[PDB]
Order: C-alpha cells, then sequence, then structure tokens
C-alpha cells in the first residue's frame, strides 16, 4: 500500500527490462471491468507501442491497450482486437478511457474526456482473475517475452480499474478529478514493484 | 408507456435484425410534421447508414431521413428527395431536426441549432397515417427488407416526433434543453419493441 | 456604445448618487413593452428597493419594478400597481421579468423561467417615448428625487427591452442564454453613463 | 401598411414569377441612401444572384446589390459597378449594409458588422426618386425582364433605405438590432404586394 | 518548503499555544488580496472563532477573518468589519472565500462556490507587507495575545492567497479542484512553523 | 488647432494631387522619434504603397513607412532601410507603432500591440528640424514628386508623433486607448490643410 | 550587484564581439542544475543560433542550448545531444526551459509552459563549477572562438539558474510570474558585464 498521488512512472530509454507489475487483489472472474489511466510518450509518430497489458495463463494478450502505427489505440479482448482510428496526431498528455461488459459485449470508449461509438467485441466472454499486469511492455507470455518495438517509452501514472463499467457522469468526474474509489486496482493504494529503470517523478499533466 | 429518459439505443454491429418499432396511434392523416433526434456513429466516412425510416403501404420511403456517402443528409417525402450538402465531417454526437408542410411544401433543416436554407418539396402532399417507423434500418417494405449496407451502426435516442411546424425558438429550446411536450412520438411516452441486439445505455451526448 | 456582455453593475453603498442612465434612441410611443435582466442583491430582507425605473414627464412611475417588504415585486404602469406575492425568500441571483401590452392590458410575469398568473393593468393606456432610464434608484421626478430608503444595493446587469411581447419559447431562451437581439435597449450595444459609485466587475451568475 | 418584424420572404424555387414589389412614398430625388438586409441562402457557391434591385425609367440597373461568382458582392450606382471581393465563402445568414453619397462619392460596405474600405462611385450622380424595387430578381426593365439564372433561393428580410449615410455607431446598431426609424422603406410599416410563391415564415438569424 | 497536499491541521483542543504561522515573503504593500480556505469545525453553535488572522504592527486586526455566534462570517479589513449574516448552520467542511480591492472597496464572499453581494470597504485603504499571519487564534498583537473564547477548534488547510481579484470562473475552478498558481501564500510550497499541539493529518474533505 | 478626434481622412482614388500636409511647430533637431497612426487599405494585395512620408531638404526619404508588395513594412532613417516580415496578410484596420533612437539606433516595431524583435539602423544620424509631412503620397522631393504606384488609397487617421522613445506600457496604452499628450504632432491639435479630394469621415476601426 | 527586473538585453546586430559574460559564485561541482530565462528573436526560420551558452575548461560544450535549423531546440550535457524537434514555428516572445539531474539522467523540457517528454542523458556525469557563461554566442572554448553563424541577433532576459529539479508546480509558477530564489543566479542580483554593442532596454514580453 504506497499513496502515489501527484507521482507517475518515467520511461526515459527504450528497454525489456524497465517494467513493473501490478497486484490485483481479487480472485473472482471478471464479467466487465473499465481500466484508464493518464500517460504522455512522444512514440505516436514514429512506431507502435503498448500502454495497458493485462495477460493471463491461457491468453498472453487478455487486456491490452496497444497504439497502432497510423491508426490509433488497438483495443482487444481475448484475443479478438477492434481498432479506434484517429486522422491526426496531437503532443499533449492524453486520458483515454473505455469500459467492457460481458453481457452485452457493449466496449466504450473516451478521449480526453470526448466519447467514441460502442462496440461489440466477445459478447459472452468471461475474463480471468488470477493475472499479471505489466505497464510499459507488451508481453507475449505469462510475465515475459517483450518486444522492443512494442516497448512503451515516456511517462505512465494514475491506473485506475473497476469491474464494472462506469456511467458518462462517472467519467466525466475521472477526467475532471473529482473524487472516487477503485475496487481492483487503486491509485492511492497499490501493490507494485520496480525493476529495471524505472524511476518515479511528479507528472506533468495537470 | 416507459420513460427511456438519459437512455439511448445502441447498434454495435450491421445486421437485418437489430431494429426496433415506434408505435403511432394517430388515426389522422399528417399534413406537417416535425422530428428531432440524436445520433452517435463514425459511418460518416464509410458507408451511407439510414437514421430514421417512416414506410407506410403505398410507399417504403414515405418519411426518411438518409446519410447520402460524400455528400451529406437526404431527407425525401413520399418518394422524392433533396440535398443537404456538407463540405466536411465531424466526430460528436449530431442532432439533427428537420420540418415540413404540406400546404407550403417549406423543408427546414437544423444541424446542432445551426439552421439551413429553406427549400420545396411536395407541395400538396398528404402523409398517411397508419405506418410502421424503424431506426437503424432503410425498410424497402411495411416491416421488412431491410439493407445491410444501409444499415446504421452506431447510437440514437431522444427521437420526438410533432404534427405541425416548429418555431426556431422551439428549435432552440429543444436543442438546448428545456420543456417540450410532442404529440405524436413523445420519448416520455414511447411504446417500442426490442427486436435483435437492441440494449438500452445511458446517453453520451449531455 | 459599449459592449457589456459577462460584466454588471456594482452597487456597494446606498446613496442619491449612485446611478446610471440610460438613453433610448426611440421617438415612437410604445403600445407594449418587456424588458429583461438580472439582478443579485440581499436587501430582500431588511426594506424595498427599486429594480428597474422608468420615469417620463407627465409620471414619475410609468413603469418601475419595485420590491415590496415582506409581500414581493410590485410592478405598475402609468401608475396604478399590481402585486405579485411571494410566500417565500431566496439568497441567489434571481433572474424576473415581465410584459405588456396596452390592446389587452395582459401582464404576464416570469422568475427564473417560471411563469406567473396573467392579470390586467392599464387598459388602453399609452407609454410615452421621450423618459429616461434609472437603475438603482426611485425617481421621483424626471431625472431626480432619489429616495435613499428605495435606493438599490447590489449588482445589477443583463438589462434588454424590446417593445412588443415575447412568446414563453422566447423567455425561456433568454433565461437559458440563446441567441436574440432587443430592439429597444440592447444590452450589447447600450449607450449609457456613469454617475457615482458605479465601477463595472465580471457578474457572479452563470 | 403591415408589421414584418421576426418574418423573412421565402424563395424555395428558382422562377422568373417569384418577385415582390415595395413601394416607396418618397417623390424627392436621392442624394444620398443607405440600405442594410439580412438574406440566408446557398447559392454562395454555385452561380450568381441578385440581392437588392432598385431600377428606374432611364436606367434598369439604378442601384443592384449583386453577387457575382467567385469574387463576391458587385455594388453599382447608376450602371458603374465596383467590386468587393471575399477570398472565402462562409454558410450563415449574412447581415450586409452599404452606403453612397452623391456629394463625395464615399461608398462604405459593411458584412456582419465588420467595415469594408471606402471606395468612390458617380461622383456628383443624381438618383431618381420614381422607381420599383424587387427582391429576389435582377430586373433588366421597369417592372420586368427578370433573369434567370440572376434569380434568388433562399431567405430575405428586415430590409430598411434610409435617405442619408449612417454612422458606424447606427451601423453597428442596426448590426446588433438596437432602435432606429426609416423614412423610405420601413420594415415596421412595408407596403409592399405578393406575386408567385413567396411565403412569410419567421425569420431563422436572431 | 514544504508540499502540504492533502494533509490539514488538527487543532483538537482550545488552548493559547496551539497556534501556526505563515512567513509571506512579499516586500511590497497589498493594494488587492484574495483568501480561499478550506475549515471543518464544530463551534459554529457554541462559541465565536477565528478562522484567518492577519495582524501587522500598527494594527492588529489588519485582515481577520472571524465567525460571529449567531451572525456568521465577519469580514474585516483595517479595523473596520462587515457582518456576512446566515441565518441557517450546517455540519460539514466549508470552503469560503473572499477579495477586496483598494481601487473600489469592493468585497467579495463565496461559500461553497455559492456567491454573496457585494460591498464596500475601506475605500483607498493601504494593506501593509511586513506581517504575521495565525491560523486559529485572533491575535491582538504582532505574533501573541491569544484570545481563549476566540481560538479555534476544528481542521484548517488548503490556504492560498493572492495579490489581486480572482474572477468568478477562477473561484469555480478553486471550489472544483482545478489547477492555480498563488503568489503570497502557496499550499504547494508553504513556508510554515508548528508551535504547540498542532499535528498533521490527511484532509476529510474531497 | 483642430480636434480631428473620431473623424479620418479617406482616399478614395489613386492620384498625385490627393494628399495632406502637417506643420511640425518644433524648431530642434530630432533624436529619437515615436510615429503611429491607424489605416485601412486594401491594396496589401494587389500594390505597394506609402503610409507615412517625412522629407525634408537634404534627403527626401528621412522618415518613411513603405507597405513592400509580397514582404511588408519596409522602415527607413535618413536613406537606409530595413524589411519588416509578414508571412501573411489580412482584412482589417491595422495600428501599427514605431519608435527609433539615435544614440542606440535601436528601432522598435508594434503590429495592432503585438512587438517585433529589435533592430538597428542609422547608430548617430541626427534627423533634421524642418520637414514635410506627407500622408497618401511618396514625395520624391521637399513637397512634390507624388508616384501613382506607390500612393494611398484607403483610410487612415489617429497620427500622433513624439520626440523619444515610448516604453512598452505606453504603447499598449495607445493602442487600447488610455490618455497621452503628443508634443510634436497631436490629433487634438493637429495643424493640416487640404489638397485634392479628401474627406473627412467618422472612423470604422473602434 | 545590478537589479535586471523589467530589462532585457538586446543583440541588434551580429558579430563576434556583442556577449555578455555572468559570474557564477558557486565553487561545488553540479549534479544538477535547471536554467530558465526569456527570449525574443527573429532567426527561428533563417539560420541556426544559440540561447544559452555554459562552456567549461574541459568542454567547450558542457551546456548549450542551441536552436536547430529546420528541426527545433538541441540541448546538451557534456557534448551528447538530443533533439527537440518541433513541427511548427511562431513569431511571439517564447519562453522555454528545462531541468537535468545527474542521478538518474531524466532531462525535462518545457515550451511555455507546456511539458514535454522526459529522457535520458549522462547518467552519473557531474557537471564542473569553475565556468563562463555566455548569452548571445556559441563559446567553442573557454571565453572565445564565437561563431558568427551561431550567434544570437534578438532578445534575452530574465535568466535564472538553480542547483537542483524544479517541480512542475515551481516551472508554472515561474512562467506565470510568481515569487521566486535562485541560490547561482538571480536576475535580481545578476553580476554581469559588457562587452562590444550590447544594449539595455524595457522587455516586451509581459
Ligand atoms: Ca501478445
Ligand atoms: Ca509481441
Ligand atoms: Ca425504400
Ligand atoms: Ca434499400
Ligand atoms: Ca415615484
Ligand atoms: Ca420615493
Ligand atoms: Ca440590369
Ligand atoms: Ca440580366
Ligand atoms: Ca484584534
Ligand atoms: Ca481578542
Ligand atoms: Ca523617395
Ligand atoms: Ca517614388
Ligand atoms: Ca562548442
Ligand atoms: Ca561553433
Amino acid at each position: 500500500q504506497t499513496d502515489m498521488s501527484r507521482k507517475a512512472f518515467v520511461f526515459p530509454k527504450e528497454s525489456d527490462t524497465s517494467y513493473v507489475s501490478l497486484k490485483a487483489p481479487l480472485t473472482k472472474p471478471l464479467k466487465a471491468f473499465t481500466v484508464c489511466l493518464h500517460f504522455y510518450t512522444e512514440l505516436s509518430s514514429t512506431r507502435g507501442y503498448s500502454i495497458f497489458s493485462y495477460a493471463t495463463k491461457r491468453q498472453d494478450n487478455e487486456i491490452l491497450i496497444f497504439w497502432s502505427k497510423d491508426i490509433g489505440y488497438s483495443f482487444t479482448v481475448g484475443g479478438s482486437e477492434i481498432l479506434f482510428e484517429v486522422p491526426e496526431v496531437t503532443v499533449a498528455p492524453v486520458h483515454i478511457c473505455t469500459s467492457w461488459e460481458s453481457a452485452s459485449g457493449i466496449v466504450e470508449f473516451w478521449v480526453d474526456g470526448k466519447p467514441r461509438v460502442r462496440k461489440s467485441l466477445k459478447k459472452g466472454y468471461t475474463v480471468g482473475a488470477e493475472a499479471s499486469i505489466i505497464l510499459g511492455q507488451e508481453q507475449d507470455s505469462f510475465g515475459g517475452n517483450f518486444e522492443g518495438s512494442q516497448s512503451l517509452v515516456g511517462d505512465i501514472g494514475n491506473v485506475n480499474m473497476w469491474d464494472f463499467v462506469l456511467s458518462p457522469d462517472e467519467i466525466n468526474t475521472i477526467y475532471l478529478g473529482g473524487p472516487f474509489s477503485p475496487n481492483v486496482l487503486n491509485w492511492r493504494a497499490l501493490k507494485y514493484e520496480v525493476q529495471g529503470e524505472v524511476f518515479t517523478k511528479p507528472q506533468l499533466w495537470p
């Protein structure tokens, strides 16, 4: 339990050893989730990179937020991927947010408070519970096989993961700075560990 | 009666089975009408899609709001259509509303509160009374013949239909959120039914 | 001419020298009028005060919006007054405004968008054209005889006056913030002058 | 005499029969004039069209406000014309107003409150009095010879014509909506006549 | 320098020894100021207490935010006091903020984002620079003479003092949690000192 | 002596007879000056033109503000000129202001309140005392030799000439409208003379 | 000691004699530093130029803020250089400044308050103490060898050097105008010396 308020992780150089793991105290399978966070990187025009990696035993790409080169964010559940295209690119800390529900397959997506159209992905799926979370590397296995081309170089922080779908009002509250309380991955009581060259510095985004 | 406030229908996948019907129990022909509604989709740059379909026995496209690819909205009365060109495209929940009158043929059109140039269409026509309304599919018959290419993928809600022409002040009130009361198709007294995969979710637009 | 958008006048102390005059370039008698404006003061529980004063040569109280103590607003035309009772009092920027017509004498009244019952006052009257408008003081003459007990201490702004009756839709538009264009006293082209301790400050009400 | 406040003419289709006449009660030659009017059309990118036509006996193009294709408005007095070039085009109700003075030849021009550079045209001219005004058609004779390609399709209203030069303050007052009093062509006491399919509808512009 | 984010001071018992001093690095006299701060106490119904005390050499009550028993907050400048009455009392962390300008004497007041009417106080005054700030005690001298009856028992934090007047939008951002940067008394770089039984604990208000 | 406030000169046609002369009552040579004024023309996309011409006996181009075509303003002192690049052009009344000091050669330049980079020109020069000022024509001699291609067509006014370097805050007050008092060429006490077609009209810029 | 508030240095011409020297009273090696300053020049589109030059005995390019042509600013430490590209260019007084720490090699970058992505540079380096600072010239030796092509022509001022890393809040305070106190190079007690044609003039940026 460590309060990471106003602090964010820093990935200055690309390497297959700089990464952090996150421990989820949840012991029940997931029927719905909502995981989003802040990040600031410059690789949005040079090569692809991962943002949030959630890999389990039977699947190395259970939940993976990946940024496709010249397309945009590529969200995926269980292995099937959907594309959220963007015709332009900016240089600023982006705060995207997405949700998912197995009961209806709706996949919401937000970009800096602006919402995107809902899509279907893995209707009736069942996300596991015992899994490993890696921020900065796209693991192709349960805790390893990091891709140098898919690695992340920049800043990252304010990770929050729920176990249900958040209303638009709750998403606006998260984007603005209002009070909240996660139940799966709390940024105020995160239980993480540092591996490689991962330094903690104050956040740049307000 | 079912109150659909703050809720909207969602269409994540294109299909000829995902659609809803709207009951119009009015037993009097229509000499004028006005319908405003919200919609949020990204198909404005890939292929055409339908928005509002009002089909009767003698005509499948009595009142039909269609989005033509690379031109814009294509409103039609009785079968003859007019074009409202838009040189650019945006990514945001758009709120359109149009009017029509048989006594003068004037066809108004509003896009997010901004008015468009008036046009003449079907002077002296007589819209029927008994009809079927379908949101998301272009029905080429009385309750069937849905086109997969003309289907809709996105969100839709707050559909309200009157039986006369609304003043510009009334249209501004509708766009802002002020009080109102439709007399043909009320979003607060909608009598609808679910067919296919059509779920109710909170609206994204404020 | 001076654009007074987002700005309002302030009266911090009660005095017979702090007041502002408003020049109406109209040269035609008025058979109907409608003026709406904002005001925020705390004198609603200690003593009476004036809000909108419109005095002419033959009558010092042609159009005068006064707040009577322990009853409410006291609107008057030509000298005859009517009472709009309020059993309670609030502490917030209140937006009230009324209308009047000589053809029928109907006097509407609105309080923060909520309408009041219509009343009759001065059926067949003829409001003069050459007159002086004073905001903050109850003038008992053509530009003088200011009452210290009836003076105003607080804020005032967004004064807009028409020469006809506004529909409920236009009233709701004014209350919400939609576009409009006054034709008697425009807040965007107000031709006023400062006298006494009257400072310009940003408005508190949204 | 008919009050045309908040109402405007509608030209939905192009034709040589759709036009309106305006009766000027002035019986004295004109040494200066100023006309402001609203108009909302979509023909600003397809073909030219007329806005204000003032033709007399000895000249069919005494005063003619014409919109040239791909350049802009082409104002003219007596027969000699000058060009007010616009490098871009918009889609919104535009409010133009221009002035002229025979004593100095100065030709002012305003576009939505923004002024244009002054120019000279017909120094020492003398505009006649007995003439016919046509809104929507470019007449090539005294009350006839309407051009099909030079027709107007859209809305028009709030036409006011003075007999002198208006100060920039008065022009801003007109643009914002403030009080005024014409003496040659009053929109509040217009004496007009209808011909063809010309319907009166509430204005779209605020 | 010490960052006091998410932390607040605690005054559990009334004593003439428990207080905190604040060092202002400003060496220029003040013509305007604005102090927003949080506080949560229960003495709002038992006896009076001080909130913000700013005393100098020539005046022991230069700037003093005091809560009068059964009346409300009693703001004062230089020695002249003004009353902001409130007929109701609540038990919750209240966020008040006030401003002042020597050029106009206007003194604003905000209570949990809700604004109060503006008043005049000490027009043309000049607040000194070399002074001592004490939170929790009403000092009757330059660093002493604390009143046990006027002492404070509760929590206080997030004190921020500017050197000018804040706009309503800035006050709204302060109350909500938006970014800001003080120039006289920064809660993120407070240079304070502890005295007596004053412990730092996480804040209760969100 | 005459007040030229709120009025500006008008040049409707290009001619070698339209110009205005200004008498400077100063009988001492100039070591520094500051000259700025308002102007509104459309020639900035067709051909070059002069703005402010200050010619003396020994030099026809002592101080001359010229607008080069496809580059921008070309300031000069004594005969040596410099270039101020503007990669774009606008259609609006532009208010530039520049200064110069012989003791350091520094020449400043402002554009509608926005400042430009500092440069050096004629270090140690000595501007003469007796001269003729011509607005609208580029004189190649002491009161003659006007170039038709370098003439000015548009409006001009607000001419002010100091005899030293003005501070940035003074430039800001000049651009906004604050009080000032020239000592060489006052717009409130200008002693000018008319020649050609030069009419006085109210200014368009606020 | 000299207070250089509201004043800035001016380099009007490129030359090998115009430069300013800065004396650092620090006698301890630097493990972290932070330089912030203002600058306004027009050479950002013609050729490269230096901004901040910090050369030592064993290294002529220890700390050098250089603007590379058609890419952007090129910060370097010890000899290794990293490029901060900018796809566009502006004409305005720009305020950029960076930080650095040898403990982890993290290097920040801010552009008018907007932060840039963090990078690694010279992990474990040790910046010397006895060095010479030159503003306007890129010294290739300890106090000489200035490049004419790399010289600076424009304005510069408000130079402040710390000996640690500044928080984002402190950076925002510096950018806004709040108080601060350097410990190695204070703009309020700068110990400099003039050489060549370097004149002091009031700053243009607010
Ligand atoms: Ca994988
Ligand atoms: Ca991989
Ligand atoms: Ca059909
Ligand atoms: Ca079909
Ligand atoms: Ca009276
Ligand atoms: Ca009285
Ligand atoms: Ca003709
Ligand atoms: Ca023709
Ligand atoms: Ca005291
Ligand atoms: Ca006491
Ligand atoms: Ca010459
Ligand atoms: Ca020449
Ligand atoms: Ca070097
Ligand atoms: Ca070099």
